[PDB]
């Protein structure tokens, strides 16, 4: 009925650099690490064991006390297996002879629950409706998801309390079904009418005895016809109560109260506000009358058993729930950042197999660089990455003046760039509450590597750049190329062959380098030559050509112009 607490989620995002080995395509690459982690709910849950100390589970009988005691401590045990430190699980203790007795408030004190069920010792009278009822009071101040009613009884109640304003039409007769609690009490006192009728057997006081038309009370009456203003208040006649209670103020065929079916009545009152009931019948010698009592006073028959020792030590094993999902439905949205590209990643569509995927399916968007991540149900206590390759793309950060990050602290690079531009996830919770956002952190990092490319342009005889044909264009980098272009690797020690320059992380300042051309003259393939020239805008030989982790792509324009022989 109530709704268990939500799942914790979390999600966390972190960029690795990749190392040992670096990658071998493009050594500025790092692995990119989205992750949604689930943690656990138990579900609040109250019981409240409800023990028969009758005279019946005593004297010749006494071993259904001792099993109901051996067994009582067993299910508290079970039940509050870390005792005041179990999660989610209470247990409060009623025990009952001809009244309740309230043993124990809601408590997770393992120790003085037991002591208290060790103490249980034979009274007369078996007000089992009172035990229930005193149950129903613990229980109304429970906030619990889960409520339970534990009843362990030999099911021959004998004792109940009043009726209001009583007439015949509380009562009813035979239902024609054998084995219903009605028909097995009338038939057996009809059998054994000492053992069930109210009778003092010292006063010459007498009831009147049961036939197969007599009236027994009914098990559904409403809760407003019973006095509870005296929760030891009994039914009698003769001084007495017994299985049957001759009610002498109705005439024949003959009424009488009929305790198991007013503690049915009184279970359902416990059911009616959403409690599950347990009956656990410590009568081994298959009395019908008690164990169909407690079956009908159960949930269902399937919640009764009989204190077998199999039976007993099978019982209530998980008596707390913990939840199972965490997130029934989830879709991550991650916007890769200007400047970095993913591994292998080329046209739209479904790229589950072209990246490491734990749950669930990725879709890619080229034009916007969006992953979408469609995880599905990931169960509590658990974890669902995805993880991907990002490329940086060198000619693309030395083209565009990209923003830094300066909030997000997480690195690996703080005040690097934004690996990513915005990611979150939006769920449906362990509750089914859908557009739940989280929004994932922000890796940073900076540019380990650069390069430096050498071009080779002809200019004209007044040392402009020009095209093929002579035509004047604005700037070298429009200028007719002369020879491929190649890269320049410095000496000293961090350089990675063939072109991968090591930069200096801790500074935006220009890291300069002296670049030669790798040649002064240059003969093409229709024979012509062209010799190395200084001009405007050009670089010398040697030139200072500076990169840094925010400009990681210098270039060279070396000029040439045309040797003419004649
Ligand atoms: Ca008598
Ligand atoms: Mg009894």
């Amino acid at each position: 009925r109530a709704s268990p607490p939500v799942v914790p989620v979390a999600v966390d995002k972190y960029a690795v650099p990749v190392a040992n080995p670096m990658d071998p395509e493009n050594p500025n690459a790092w692995d990119v690490t989205l992750k949604i982690t689930t943690k656990a709910v138990t579900v609040p849950v109250d019981v409240v064991m409800v023990i028969d100390q009758s005279s019946s589970m005593g004297g010749q009988n006494i071993a259904r006390l001792k099993s109901a005691i051996a067994s009582g401590q067993r299910f508290v045990k079970k039940m509050l297996p870390k005792g005041m430190a179990t999660e989610g699980v209470r247990i409060a203790l009623v025990s009952y002879d001809h009244e309740p007795h309230r043993l124990s408030d809601f408590t997770k004190d393992t120790a003085f629950l037991c002591q208290k069920i060790r103490a249980l010792t034979p009274i007369w009278g078996t007000h089992t409706q009172g035990g229930l009822k005193m149950a129903r009071n613990i229980m109304a101040t429970s906030t619990a998801v889960d409520k339970h009613i534990i009843l362990m009884s030999d099911g021959l109640a004998t004792e109940q309390y009043p009726v209001k304003n009583v007439t015949t039409a509380d009562f009813i007769g035979e239902t024609g079904n054998a084995n219903d609690p009605i028909d097995l009490v009338i038939q057996g006192a009809i059998n054994f009418p000492t053992n069930y009728v109210s009778n003092n057997p010292s006063t010459p006081l007498t009831p009147n005895y049961p036939t197969h038309s007599s009236k027994v009370g009914r098990r559904n009456l409403p809760e407003s016809k019973f006095d509870y203003s005296n929760l030891s208040a009994r039914i009698t006649f003769d001084g007495v109560a017994g299985a049957l209670v001759y009610e002498p103020r109705f005439p024949h065929p003959y009424y009488y109260y009929f305790p198991c079916n007013a503690a049915i009545n009184e279970a359902q009152f416990a059911k009616n506000s959403g409690y599950t009931i347990h009956t656990i019948g410590y009568d081994l010698g298959d009395f019908a009358l008690a164990n169909n009592s407690l079956k009908l006073t159960a949930t269902d028959e399937n919640h009764f058993f009989t204190a077998t020792p199999a039976n007993l030590a099978a019982a209530f094993d998980n008596i707390a729930q913990t939840i199972n999902i965490g997130i029934q439905r989830g879709e991550v949205t991650d916007f890769v950042a200007p400047g970095f590209i993913v591994k292998n990643l080329t046209q739209s569509g479904d790229v589950t197999h072209l990246l490491n995927v734990s749950n669930g399916t990725v879709h890619y968007d080229v034009s916007t660089k969006k992953l979408t991540w469609t995880t599905g149900t990931i169960l509590s206590s658990s974890e669902a990455t995805i993880t991907y390759r990002i490329y940086a793309d060198l000619d693309y950060i030395q083209n565009n003046d990209i923003p830094v990050n300066t909030t997000s602290a997480i690195g690996p690079d703080l005040g690097g760039f934004d690996t990513n531009t915005e990611a979150k996830l939006t769920y449906t919770n362990s509750n089914g509450e859908s557009n739940q956002q989280l929004i994932f952190p922000r890796p940073t990092v900076k540019l380990g590597y650069g390069v430096i490319k050498r071009h080779y342009v002809l200019v004209n005889k007044d040392g402009q750049p020009i095209q093929a044909n002579g035509t004047v264009v604005s700037s070298l980098s429009e200028a007719h190329v002369l020879q491929s272009q190649d890269f320049f690797l410095p000496s000293g020690g961090g350089h990675i062959v063939p072109k991968w320059i090591k930069l200096d992380k801790t500074t935006e300042a220009l890291q300069y380098y002296s670049v030669p051309p790798t040649n002064t003259v240059i003969t093409t393939a229709d024979g012509k030559r062209y010799r190395f020239v200084e001009v405007p805008g050009s670089t010398p030989n040697p030139g200072q050509i500076g990169i840094s982790w925010k400009k990681p792509a210098g270039n060279a324009y070396f000029a040439y112009k045309l040797l003419n022989y004649w």
